[PDB]
């Protein structure tokens, strides 16, 4: 049991002052980091045709919004095409993103692959040269990334397999993150898909992240540079008990307590298939939630950024101002439920 | 996986009540369960016969003190033995405590055993039978628990299997106790026997409480109605670098910030090797750390409760009041400490 | 990751030594280790008291049959009571049995305890004071332990809680044992319960028995000086499905190449409600599988070396003969079986 | 736990039919998959350049010795490069070796990469599109597969997270090779460097292989359709203390008969920095060992068939013959090694 610091004090400050100016207080992230695949799916929904020209425009329309934004977006998360793309007036993106307050993260994940001898479970690829591409990122401006382990609740799910391998790969991309001065956002992503209740997510949340928390430990991450991007504990899509979203907040703020130390510096939660409003209403519960939470608990966000964004849009260039509407006003909205301010203007049962 | 609640939501409540009476604001733990033998040697350093009627009496002589430390005591700890002596007034023990606010609580373990295959390191025994003892605690009088196991830095220790086996044990305890109503302390003590420094403590006292979680985790532990009895994070006991009081506190709340989940209820700190000032000094600056701190940071004192009322007693009858009057002062001490009221780069953590 | 060894040459020249008797060609166990309440129900099913005196000309009735058994059984396993008895004739059950050419071995846990939050699991209790049982029994004549494990196959079981909770209890006590002298039997008994298949029995066992040697691993323990006494493969009781005694046998010792290191000394079949002409064929049917055994394949049987015994005594001292016979025919079958000689596309596994 | 099969018995035979092949008896595997920078030292060591027509000769040398070799050799691991590359002939490489009677295997790990926090320790990367790359490698040829991890001896090594890591991310590796009808070759390196002794090798070895087995346990890998390709257990090479190769032997197969379960199929030595001969003389003890060793105990080695033959080649055209002799005389020596009848630059240390 002896000490070989992973990182000086020097590179830790680096990694919590990154950390906390991302989920600063007001503040969440705009998750832009769709693969070519998936936002080709996002581009058939509204007619338009998937080309680089058309996804440097969609990203645009978002980075650029007026600055009613700032201090809503801590951070952007880019997929590595955008990441090398230009405004119309010539600037990078990242310098867009860094010039209206928000930090650059960089997507990192190569995407799910099947684990044998399961019942349809996923580990997630892309650790290979990935200390030498978190290095060149960095030298290109982003300072924090994201990596997106993705697990289901079924009748044989999560097995102990994917629950520790997933947990396993986790904390060897925090760890090569943390080596290139880039603060590892941490995914792990259990989807709603199925019929189970509220209390079942509850659980499997707390044992899912019971475990990366102890392969985080094992392979020595530095928590306070490090931020967990975790599903919200919900009911799944297809179960048939309604909840409140009191009853949201308090089940996932309880799966947080029990399981989440105190040193990560942020909460930032994916949307899932929520609605744009119903994360907004959800992210608000959980932040008035009267129990004690010791990190901040903002948004990671695409689609409930997005969705009407994209819709207004239509593919469509005199629409972009009405597209970059509907952005801002889930920005705004957002910014004011990561502080339990939004407005549509018995802890023992969990 | 799939749920088979272990607890109720009613069994949950009054394990959560009990946890939180224990460390009320401005409360500590009393620990006075030390065993036959233990307390031989606490007898024998101020030449008194180690008899049941010398334990009783000095047992006594604490657990009466006068009303003062009512507010200072939400918890005592008690050995077998001494749940079922009575004070003078012919009163059990169990009531006196419970009359003057406390919550009765009793250790047990069953003592350290060695690992073979190791350096000196070992486990706890005491699981046998340990679900009927409890039901037995329970119904007279006692709401909390107490399990020690013992660490220590060294060459080659604490090894993976001591951490894994040390935390598998107390998960297992913790568990027996909650399925009866009894609040566990959970106590992993890292000895601070040696010459490490103090990052060398605070990086083996987070490795051992993330294992610990993770154990308690496997084994459905209800954390809201658990205690965490941790060593302090010190320098080892003969390291030659020195350190402030405000170094210590920042190492030891950056170790439990790093790996103690904030559903649990409270953290009550051995004293170890401490002195009785040195003990309280260390607490205050604990609470005066400039970190969120998101449980109760308070005491489960042993020798830095009793040091000086033992030696005020002296063995004698008469001695009684001004040994009473020792302890009184260290637990007013301990209570302003675990509130961060007591005068006597956090990057490089 | 430093060697403390847990065991001289000398002590392991021993333990391995102990093991190898017991499984020498031929020879199998004898599983005489009923506990009080356990031979109470077999009492019982033939309408004879449960006295102390009836155990003991039980167990005499057993432990005296005559010399054809000598061959057959490498060892006897008693509940601790047992190892205190006389026969008639003023000798101690231990000397009676060694004289016979028999080790004597001693049951030493303590019974199923359930494990909170799992669907009717349990783990095992009876680490407590172990090593001082060990020398104690070792002095008395015992040269092996056992200690019984017990999972179920069902919808959520066993979880890995289960596994893992069991593994570790199995490693403690080996390591105790060994401490002291005495040969562990490791029985991690997966029980025939319910209505899988065979392919489910082996897979269920593949894992079990992975999770079991890489306890045995962590904790030091020396394999030679060990047996294994796990379930046969075999479909559950209520399972529709029919399979022949050479598929039982494939999957057996599939299951058993998969997860048994060579090291270990022998396997010693729990017969696990099978009758006692079903426990002798499939013992056989292993013994002949085509595929690389490098281990003893052997039984140590309970109720399939006495069932008929009990039957054919049913109470009435004047059945000791009709009675011994009995048991010495299962004797005599099942040291046939041991040895592929006892009559009444491995791809798929 | 619930079984959903990695594998069809269809998919096992074709695994275990392979495995057995490799390692028939009499036979073990030429390991000739030095990368581009490995090969590249193996070439200055003899002034040679590190060009691709220079490996590629190297390689001819080496897999077109004449028909002896034939019933010594049952595999062939080549890097990427060699894969698709020609003899002289027009056939490409792989064609060669199963015309000589042998299975072809592919490197396929990128090399290691540091794991922080640790002294000095590394775990292994190419698990990145694995599954395509393994499923090209069987159109094109390969049936089995290399991915080497290493682990050292130290003070403080290997540590409890390097165990795991490198034990997890072999199982990884496993379970895509035996989807795609790829036997893997399972090498868990323990470096002979340092002085610990014969019986601090033996422990860590015993400790590291536990951990192995666990790993392919939780990740559902068919045994009978791998090898595992471990160090020997031996003292460091800075340890004082002498042993006699009865000695390692023991050791080695004391080790083995500990952790190593019956169903694997076998067990191919890597030859470390050994001496040609004193791998030879090491394999043929182990072979002669007197416990019972339930699966096939042979080579996989790099430099213990290649040194004599490397330094007789000089990168010299003309010497063709010359170094496939000394090829020929290490592959029938390491063939009779692997039957226990064997009896003796081949003495150089290779370390
Ligand atoms: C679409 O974004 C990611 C999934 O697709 P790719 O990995 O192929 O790009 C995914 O990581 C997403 O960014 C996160 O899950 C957060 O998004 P939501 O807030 O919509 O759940
Ligand atoms: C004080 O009681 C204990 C002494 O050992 P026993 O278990 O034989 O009675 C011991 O548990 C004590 O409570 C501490 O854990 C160690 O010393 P401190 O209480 O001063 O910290
Ligand atoms: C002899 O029977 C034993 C009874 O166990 P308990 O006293 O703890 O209830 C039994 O454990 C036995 O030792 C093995 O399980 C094998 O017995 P069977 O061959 O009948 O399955
Ligand atoms: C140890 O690895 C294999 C056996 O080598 P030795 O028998 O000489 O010890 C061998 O295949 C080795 O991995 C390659 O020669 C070199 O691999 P890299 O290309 O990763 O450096």
């Amino acid at each position: 049991p002896h000490s070989h610091p992973a990182l000086t004090p020097e590179q830790k400050k680096e990694l919590s002052d990154i950390a906390h100016r991302i989920v600063a207080p007001g503040k969440g992230i705009l998750a832009a980091d769709e693969s070519t695949g998936s936002i080709a799916k996002r581009l058939q929904s509204i007619g338009t045709e998937n080309t680089e020209e058309n996804r440097r425009f969609y990203r645009q329309l978002l980075l650029t919004a007026d600055d009613r934004v700032n201090p809503c977006i801590g951070g952007v998360i880019l997929f590595h095409e955008t990441l090398y793309q230009k405004a119309d007036d010539g600037r990078p993106f990242p310098q867009v993103i860094k010039s209206k307050g928000g930090v650059v993260g960089i997507k990192v994940d190569k995407g799910v692959v099947p684990l044998a001898g399961t019942n349809g479970e996923t580990t997630t690829q892309g650790l290979d040269g990935l200390s030498e591409r978190c290095a060149q990122y960095k030298k290109d401006g982003a300072d924090f990334a994201k990596w997106r382990c993705v697990l289901k609740i079924g009748e044989h799910t999560p097995s102990a397999l994917a629950i520790m391998e997933n947990a396993n790969v986790l904390a060897r991309y925090a760890s090569i993150c943390q080596q290139n001065g880039i603060v590892p956002i941490v995914e792990p992503e259990i989807l709603p898909d199925g019929d189970h209740d509220l209390k079942r997510c509850q659980y499997v949340t707390e044992k899912v992240l019971a475990a990366v928390y102890k392969a985080l430990s094992d392979h020595h991450i530095y928590l306070e540079g490090t931020l967990l991007k975790p599903n919200m504990v919900t009911p799944g899509h297809a179960c048939t008990q309604k909840y409140s979203h009191e009853e949201i907040a308090m089940a996932t703020v309880t799966a947080l307590r029990r399981t989440v130390p105190p040193a990560v510096t942020g909460v930032t939660f994916l949307s899932g298939g929520q609605s744009e409003e119903e994360a907004s209403i959800n992210l608000n519960a959980i932040n008035k939630c009267p129990l004690l939470k010791p990190w901040a608990l903002t948004f990671s966000y695409g689609r409930a950024l997005q969705a009407s964004a994209l819709k207004a849009w239509g593919g469509k260039k005199e629409n972009l101002k009405a597209a970059q509407e509907e952005y801002v006003k889930r920005a705004l909205a957002n910014s004011l439920a990561c502080q339990g301010k939004y407005t549509p203007s018995s802890n023992h049962a969990y």
